[PDB]
């Protein structure tokens, strides 16, 4: 019943994989509603084409900034931000997806995948997904980052959709 997505991701523009989530629908429907309609283009925007702007080894990588590709931008199919809808789910250990924010009920487009756990974020940032098949693929691009969070390679989401 929960939602599945799929990103195949790039790096310099050569395939390196796919990766699926589960979106967790049951517990979080507005914010799990939103990445699975940003991740089709069904609203005519969303993160096809755009990249992963920071990666940590050790901690996450974090994209969905499709309008600024910098960690500036994104927008959410809501208006440009929506509410923390609850903090049920925590962030165990890798392969965790979560929110991405600059405050209390400032949600946009934004993600992290954990590669870590990353207990401190817990009632801070939305859980809501987690990587299915292609972790794998999380740790591949994880060797393209750095500590400060810069790509050594262009690492983009060059499709992405829905499978179930």
């Amino acid at each position: 019943v929960n939602p599945t997505v799929f990103f195949d991701i790039a790096v310099d523009g050569e395939p390196l994989g796919r990766v699926s989530f589960e979106l967790f629908a049951d517990k979080v429907p507005k914010t799990a509603e939103n990445f699975r309609a940003l991740s089709t283009g069904e609203k005519g925007f969303g993160y096809k084409g755009s990249c992963f702007h920071r990666i940590i080894p050790g901690f996450m990588c974090q994209g969905g900034d499709f309008t600024r590709h910098n960690g500036t931008g994104g927008k959410s199919i809501y208006g440009e931000k929506f509410e923390d809808e609850n903090f049920i789910l925590k962030h165990t250990g890798p392969g965790i997806l979560t929110m991405a924010n600059a405050g209390p009920n400032t949600n946009g487009s934004q993600f992290f995948i954990s590669t870590a756990k990353t207990e401190w974020l817990d009632g801070k940032h939305v859980v809501f997904g987690k990587v299915k098949e292609g972790m794998n693929i999380v740790e591949a691009m994880e060797r393209f980052g750095s500590r400060n969070g810069k790509t050594s390679k262009k690492i983009t989401i060059a499709d992405c959709g829905q499978l179930e």
